[PDB]
């Protein structure tokens, strides 16, 4: 009984989303198999590049992202998971429920998104498929889509991040606002709100 205790898994990094170039698009970095190993030793060695990840529980796929040196993702996903790494699990550095947010420390060979600091609200939403959505900026944390689109679609891009026009990260897509199953519009955490958490 205490003895068949099981412990949750590791978030593993399964992929990336590409954004290096003229194109956006999605690269797996590691199969279901692989991913469920890696879950459970939280022993990850794959080399990780670029600033928004594909990341994985047993249950959940879903979007992380880094913002001056941490990989944020939200809290409804990645609840108090350890991530994977080459040295075995690492433990949030940032877990607030609150903001539905978490953050680990970002891992060697990502790179960082800046925070935007041009007050512009046309914005761009990365998601999980390496669709770049424009979104207008209406509130502190809230976004019209400018073509709704079904709630299918932004299925696993929580985590993923908001750019303004320069590429500086906005926000970090939390959920989606939806009416009969059509997405209008979505919430999000603003950066500002992530780098209150940093100080
Ligand atoms: C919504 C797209 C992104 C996913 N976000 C989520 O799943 C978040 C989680 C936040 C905590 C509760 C969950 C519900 N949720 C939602 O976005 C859900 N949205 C909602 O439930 C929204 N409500 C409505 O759309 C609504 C409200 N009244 C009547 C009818 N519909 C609320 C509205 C108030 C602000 C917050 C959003 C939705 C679209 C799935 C039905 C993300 O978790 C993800 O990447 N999923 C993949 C693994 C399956
Ligand atoms: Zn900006």
């Amino acid at each position: 009984h205490m003895a068949s205790m099981k412990k949750k898994g590791s978030v593993v990094i399964v992929g990336r989303i590409n954004l290096s170039g003229d194109t956006a698009y999605a690269q797996q970095t590691r199969g279901e198999e692989g991913c469920q190993e890696t879950s459970q030793t939280g022993r990850d060695k794959n080399q990780v590049e670029g600033e928004v990840q594909i990341v994985s529980t047993a249950t959940q796929t879903f979007l992380a992202t880094s913002i001056n040196g941490v990989l944020w993702t939200v809290y409804h996903g990645a609840g108090t998971r350890t991530i994977a790494s080459p040295k075995g699990p690492v433990t949030q550095m940032y877990t607030n429920v609150d903001k539905d947010l978490v953050g680990w420390q970002a891992p060697q060979g990502s790179r960082s998104l800046t925070p935007c600091t041009c007050g512009s609200s046309d914005l761009y939403l990365v998601t999980r498929h390496a669709d770049v959505i424009p979104v207008r900026r209406r509130g502190d944390s809230r976004g019209s889509l400018l073509s709704p689109r079904p709630i299918s679609y932004l299925k696993g891009s929580s985590g993923g991040p908001l750019l303004c026009p320069a590429g500086h990260a906005v926000g970090i897509f939390r959920t989606a606002v939806s009416t009969r199953g059509v997405a209008k519009a979505v919430d999000f955490i603003p950066v500002e709100s992530l780098e209150t958490t940093m100080r």
